[PDB]
């Protein structure tokens, strides 16, 4: 309760995105130093970590009729949410071909991001490529802390289910998980040990590695740590 921001350094504009209590705005805050920075506004304090969103602040706007209306202030992130930018980048207009090292290195920012939050044994519990944010020197990061399609079967280990299938996602630059199933199907495809196919040109290696979150066993999935590891490692020998 000493998060809190002056109302009056705050000035809201044109809506962003639209979440769960209500809309993400752009505004620019007033800093300390007189200057003025773009923010993000929702209509975590204590994590530091540059793939993990920080908190910069909430301010409490008084209504006309003094109902609160308390705004969480995040940073601007200039390319919006991953899965947007990978939809985009299949379009001319859009981003260029990403190649596989650029894919990778959104994989392994989202691992580093995950390994810091399950070592201080926070769980997410809706992590997928739209809670994927994209900060302006392109580095990705965490944010958004029940689709039925990200959940596991039965943890940290659920976690690192979604983060198997937020891959997917990112390897296939797009797509809805599991073409040609519904979603009050997924329980039954998924207990006959069916699981997401793999993406066309995408390395056996890669493949092995996002298969790893989805075994039955939660305790035969790697950890995040181990995950992220893994990742740095193929990227490298590319
Ligand atoms: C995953 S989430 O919980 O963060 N969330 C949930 C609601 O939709 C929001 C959204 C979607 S597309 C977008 C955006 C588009 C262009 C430029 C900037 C944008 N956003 C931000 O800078 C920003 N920073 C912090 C949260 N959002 N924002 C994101």
């Amino acid at each position: 309760e000493d998060v809190v921001i002056d109302r009056n350094l705050l000035i809201l504009g044109k809506i962003l995105g639209e979440g769960e209590f209500g809309s993400v705005m752009e505004g620019n805050l007033k800093q300390e130093d007189g200057t003025s920075l773009k923010v993000a506004v929702k209509t975590m304090k204590d994590f530091s970590h540059p793939n993990v969103m920080r908190l910069l602040g909430v301010c409490i706007e008084m209504s006309s009729q003094g109902i609160p209306k308390p705004m969480v202030i995040l940073p601007f992130m200039k390319y919006g949410d991953l899965h947007t930018y990978l939809l985009y980048s299949r379009l001319e207009t859009g981003p260029k071909h990403i190649p596989l090292q650029t894919l990778l290195k959104f994989m392994v920012d989202i691992a580093l991001g995950m390994e810091y939050l399950s070592n201080r044994n926070f769980l997410h519990r809706d992590l997928a490529a739209r809670n994927c944010m994209l900060r302006d020197d392109m580095t990705v990061c965490v944010a958004d802390f029940m689709p039925v399609k990200w959940i596991a079967i039965e943890t940290s280990k659920s976690d690192v289910w979604a983060f198997g299938v937020t891959m997917w996602e990112i390897a296939t630059r797009g797509m809805t998980p599991y073409p040609g199933v519904q979603n009050h199907e997924m329980y039954d495809y998924l207990l006959h040990g069916h699981r997401l196919k793999q993406p066309e040109d995408c390395l056996d290696e890669l493949y092995e590695i996002m298969y790893s979150c989805w075994r039955t066993d939660p305790l035969d999935r790697p950890t995040f740590s181990v995950l992220r590891l893994q990742l740095e490692k193929l990227l490298e020998s590319l």
